[PDB]
């Protein structure tokens, strides 16, 4: 019914790293780093791998911050996105053919050029709150319905 994905936010005291995807799902938007979890791989190991593949950064500890289920009307598979954050990274962000990373000051997060759901849950991430969310999309731009609640255990 649902497919596992990861999403990683590199969140430091005064800035956050986002990546501009050049192609595929979500191209043209700033977003966290992530993708599909593989066979035999833990969700956290998948999150660490995708962060390296897409940003060039090596993460140690990842902290669970949320879970968001996305439904796209007309598509059978739900996306079960496990969201993580970290403030301890090594390496410097790498631009590739697939992704352009850039740091943003927290007061300059580019919500108009991000997925629309981020405007709801990013403020929770910034205040170190954990959450469970569900967003029903029509296409890539329109949220038909959603739920979002803070939780103690992701
Ligand atoms: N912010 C946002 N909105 C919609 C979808 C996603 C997503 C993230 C990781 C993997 C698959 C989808 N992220």
């Amino acid at each position: 019914a649902s497919r596992l994905y990861t999403l990683v936010l590199v969140l430091q005291p005064q800035r956050v790293l986002l990546g501009m995807k050049k192609r595929g799902f979500g191209a043209g938007r700033w977003a966290g780093f992530g993708g599909k979890v593989q066979e035999g791989e833990t969700i956290e190991d998948g999150a660490r791998r995708e962060l390296q593949e897409e940003s060039g950064l090596t993460v140690d500890a990842l902290h669970k911050v949320g879970q968001i289920v996305f439904e796209f009307v007309g598509e059978p598979e739900l996306m079960d996105v496990h969201v993580f954050c970290t403030d301890s990274i090594q390496g410097t962000p790498v631009e590739s053919d697939e992704m352009r990373p850039c740091w943003f000051q927290l007061d300059q997060i580019p919500f108009k050029d991000m997925w629309p759901d981020d405007s709801y849950w990013f403020p929770l991430l910034l205040q170190k709150k954990k959450f469970h969310g569900y967003f029903k999309f029509q296409g890539q731009d329109t949220i038909l319905d959603y739920t979002l609640r803070e939780v103690d255990t992701v």
